[PDB]
């Protein structure tokens, strides 16, 4: 298809390796692009921490009000919330904010912890149908994203079908579905990704990731004005272990998605 055209041509303007997957929830048609490839997740995995969590209060009712203490040892590479919370204590549901909308790391090791480890995180992807997940690292090293490894991988086309479950179906109660909607929707890494390629009158929410390999990730749900949501999963990385950032091409995918709906 023309999309498909574009985005081979954006993947071979940009030098990396680019994996798209869209759902449209008002046919169920589905737009792949290397759908089936591993991609590292980096910091999209935070999502599916939070809503083991979030799955786990469906039974503890008060789980999300539980204190977690926050000590300098557990502190990480990148923990913006945790930071202003050291020798204090922060909620479940504090964690699961911080660890969304802010991309901390601490927040998502104190999820990884609270789930057993990396397997339970990896658990509830299986719970919910998604065979094609792994979890197999704790931040910051789940970040690594080595060309080949399979750790901490997914697939497009699996995030996406995960996302469209957790966030529009009921792979969760409703009171956490609705809980983790907002949490997204508050999101505030991801303003220069799949946002910047969309009009600005719909509302997304959005879990950025970036990694080693100049890896650029972005997973959405997307609300448009007047019309049905759609699921929009982007992962970037590239060739060299150093390589920058390159948010522009998530944009770009979305802009060249949004082009045909």
């Amino acid at each position: 298809s023309a999309v498909q055209q574009k985005l081979a041509a954006l993947e071979k303007s940009s030098g990396g390796r680019l994996g798209v997957a869209l759902i449209d929830t008002a046919d169920n048609t589905q737009v792949l692009y290397r759908g089936d490839e591993r991609f590292p997740m980096c910091s999209t995995s935070k999502v599916m921490a939070a809503a083991a969590v979030l799955k786990q209060s469906e039974t503890q009712k008060q789980l999300l009000n539980q204190p977690v203490e926050i000590k300098p040892a557990d502190l990480v590479n990148y923990n913006p919330i945790a930071e202003k919370h050291v020798n204090g204590t922060m909620t479940l549901a504090e964690l699961s904010a911080a660890a969304l909308q802010y991309s901390d790391n601490t927040a998502m090791n104190k999820l990884i912890a609270q789930l057993g480890g990396p397997g339970g995180v990896t658990a509830f992807a299986r719970a919910i149908g998604d065979e094609t997940f792994r979890l197999d690292r704790t931040e910051p090293t789940l970040n690594t994203a080595i060309p080949g490894d399979p750790r901490d991988t997914t697939t497009p086309r699996a995030m996406a079908q995960t996302l469209r479950q957790l966030t529009l179906g009921h792979a969760l109660g409703e009171t956490q579905r609705a809980q983790l909607v907002t949490w997204l929707k508050g999101n505030t890494t991801g303003a220069a990704s799949i946002r910047a390629g969309l009009p600005t009158s719909w509302t997304v929410g959005d879990k950025t990731g970036s990694g080693d390999y100049g890896t650029t990730n972005d997973i959405a749900v997307i609300w448009p004005q007047g019309r049905a949501p759609l699921v929009l999963v982007t992962y970037f990385t590239q060739p060299q272990q150093n390589a920058e950032s390159r948010r522009d091409v998530l944009a770009s995918a979305a802009r060249i998605i949004a082009e045909g709906l």
